[PDB]
């Protein structure tokens, strides 16, 4: 969707309408705790905006520019092993994008820092909001700088009259009750979103492609926006039981994957063009390294890149995971150090690692992590 | 495919070759009631053809301007549940469109009225064809007022090279026998015909799309037509069987959806601008209500609309569901009253509602259906 | 991808780092055979080569103009049963050439025709190459002779820069002990290979549709023939066990298809223009035909075509089918023998048949081939 760099636009109006939608909906049985949390979150509002419009205008989402259009199987099928190499860093969707940012909110807010919470919590939503939009051309046709289209420009200047407030039920019943169910966010999360998309994608066919007329775009801006703001108020419904009850959704489950979330600092040179490959070492002393690699420019001052890694042996907990680490490998023979500021590390939809850096690293060298 | 609206062209072709290919095919086990029915089709050829090629030029199809081409898994996609906005009524697809005048012809064959449900059965196997048609596009290019592609123009010219007129195999062995298996008529034709729709989009991506060669469409066309053709046989045989045996496909089984088929009076000003809703009350006084909205215009004088509603209680039977009704909400402040001609309910496949209205409905009002 | 006559360039490169990734990750506890195949391998590069870049320079590839871009799902819908008109012949897809040509290398290998079966085993790669290659749109843009597009063309220029040479693993590990486990090859063949091609469409979609930018094209080759060159060597893996140890893949299984692959002899007159058929006689004295027509001219002089045949009777095992013949049948009233110098049959990833024939069949006749 649409969205302006101030915390306004279509993709600010979603999030809006599904704190909104909550509201209305919530059952007079939900716990206080729930409850409490819906305010701290109502009181961010502007932050929750904000989050929502920024990923189209971030400078890290590899110089360039920007393109949020999936194919819906896209994380489906780069799940499967065997189909990947895996040295090579798996690249972000919107899928996994939504996983990601849900993570880094949740432990945002457990050490009460609310305003960066509500932020991520926006990302999160931008990118839902991204794969239930009803554009899937082979070729996209890029109408500004932030690379939205004329579906999406379409839909922003008659937003208001898209609004939603309610699903439709309590949350006591049906839709909201069955996004409880499932302990593993990580699993919901993949199911949930892959059925709005797809529905995305049939309706792009049917009514949203250009040669359709503008009343058949108008009724796919009603539908799939709709979908858009129900599908937001779930994510937001999970998120306050999520943080309110204390959920650890990678409890017991085995590490498929690794998501690395690095902040290079913003001091002159910090950035770097060597090789950077992430590491680990097992309790039984078998080792995996993979390149840290998208295809933008990689590692640049001041950017927060991230890198999904693939794991070879399926059958490990991360408690078994004793060591990480993050090498260098030098591209010429000039020196070009370093400097991260601070590396998250999240697995299984939990950040197991946050450690602040904040010291060079130059030529060939392996900086361990833990 | 292409089709007149005279009863000739590519579609009449196929229904009629799909009479041939069963009286072809017929095993000398078939009953006697089978038989007699299919002479009785036989006797009705001309409507059969008329109803296999009118939706293209039905009014009522929204002013517009008709495109027929669906994305195969819409129909699936539609029917999952979480990703839609059960206020919203969902839109036709072709899969759902063979499902409504299926049920519509059964129960017009059952009250002895042949010459209508013949025609509802054509209509019926104009989507099956359509849906077989491999021409799969994001961006559709029209060449005829009808809505038509250069592709079912280039078959057109054609079509009398692809006739076929048996499809292997007598109707007591694999292809025939299979189609009788599953009692739930709606469950076994949304499997069997997005099997068809599929390999039609293959054969898009293989042979039928605008970079390939007359040679490549010619087969497209070929291959194609002959598994209309089949299907359509296959349709009809199963037509044949449930209307002798007096097969009832919905019994038993929930009520997940229900389909309104509306017929607005033909008298001056009997449409309406207002908004129009549809709403039941079970047996435990729960009640449910709809918005009734297609992309087009709703309720057009002497239209008939169809409206695909999703219930949220899924555990319902059509015994628990005691009350039904329409109700009109002003738009604006200046009458604009409506006046139905009939409405017919159906549910899992069974008209379970017939009722002649033909009274004008005015102001902010409920109208009870039952 | 792209490739040259000579037996270099994209394509050349990818089987050329198969055979390197497979001497690098073999195990030392791999047997002595399979060992001793790799060498006998080795020493045929230069057919696996040549074998490679072939299949774009052939002439029967039907006088045309080659395309050999498909839908993931082709082979997966062609399948099904029920959406395909069993009396045609079914289109040859990237993956039922993989399957074909690996059928034959293997029948080849056996007999000591190393030379012939490594240039089949190559051909079985360039479909595997060209399914991983991320280009699917509907409409082709070819920019060569031969069929090639501009994504291949821009591969080719750097295809030096994405080789890699061990797949991370030994071949007694994870990706490579999975390859083993399935002993039915065709079955094994058809989901392994239908991931990458999944993961192709993906990648087309997000990186390399003609809308993305040089540097989204460029991650695009790297990824795609990282996936290109693991899957091939794996491949290769597979091959020179099944080869070693003599296993049978079709040992027990229903024959639920059949595979001709025909050579016309290359005298002069010796192809046809009349209609010919395929039959199969079983020990109960049920038979079968099919017509054998594909979209380009069938039966050319010197060609080799193939023609996959769908059972009706899907309980059927090889010993069951007693006798198959060639039926020819005159298309007009003038004399057009036909030729055949030999014809192979394959069921289930075996070579049951291999007549050498040599003889003019004339007029409408039955040739007997057992
Ligand atoms: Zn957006
Ligand atoms: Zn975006
Ligand atoms: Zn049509
Ligand atoms: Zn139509
Ligand atoms: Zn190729
Ligand atoms: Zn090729």
């Amino acid at each position: 969707w649409d969205g302006k760099i101030d915390g306004t636009g279509t993709h600010a109006m979603i999030v809006t309408q599904g704190v909104s939608i909550l509201e209305n909906d919530l059952s007079k049985n939900e716990p206080e705790s729930v409850r409490k949390n819906l305010e701290i979150l109502k009181e961010n509002m502007h932050e929750l905006q904000l989050g929502s419009t920024y990923p189209d205008y971030d400078k890290n989402a590899y110089d360039l520019y920007q393109d949020h259009f999936w194919d819906p199987d896209t994380d489906n099928n780069f799940s499967k092993d065997n189909s990947w190499y895996l040295a090579y860093s798996i690249p972000d969707t919107g899928e996994s994008q939504i996983r990601k940012f849900s993570a880094l909110a949740r432990y945002e807010w457990q050490r009460g820092n609310y305003k960066q919470a509500t932020f991520y919590l926006g990302e999160a939503m931008h990118y839902f909001g991204d794969i239930d939009t009803p554009y899937h051309p082979a070729n996209v046709t890029a109408v500004d700088s932030a690379g939205h289209v004329k579906f999406e420009t379409f839909a922003e200047e008659r937003k208001e009259q898209y609004k939603i407030n309610t699903v439709g039920c309590k949350t006591n019943e049906d839709f909201y009750a069955d996004i409880l169910k499932n302990k593993d966010f990580n699993a919901w999360s993949k199911e949930y979103a892959r059925g709005f998309a797809k529905t995305g994608k049939s309706i792009y066919y049917s009514h949203a492609s250009m040669s359709h007329s503008w009343d058949d775009w108008d009724y796919a801006a009603k539908v799939t926006l709709a979908n858009s703001q129900k599908g937001t108020a779930g994510y937001i419904y999970r998120f306050l039981h999520d943080v309110s009850e204390g959920n650890d959704p990678s409890v017991g489950k085995n590490v498929k994957e690794l998501v690395a979330y690095i902040s290079t600092s913003g001091e002159k040179d910090a950035g770097t063009d060597d090789y950077m490959y992430f590491g680990i070492k097992t309790k039984d002393g078998k080792t995996q390294e993979w390149e840290m690699d998208n295809p933008g420019n990689d590692f640049m001052t001041g950017s927060k890149d991230t890198y999904t890694f693939k794991l070879k042996d399926e059958n490990l907990k991360i408690d078994d995971i004793q060591n990480m680490w993050i090498r260098k490998r030098k591209y010429t023979a000039f020196p070009d150090a370093y400097k991260p500021e601070n590396i998250k590390v999240i697995a299984n939809g939990k950040v197991v690692v946050d450690k602040d850096i904040n010291e060079w690293i130059s030529g060939n060298s392996t900086y361990n992590i833990k």
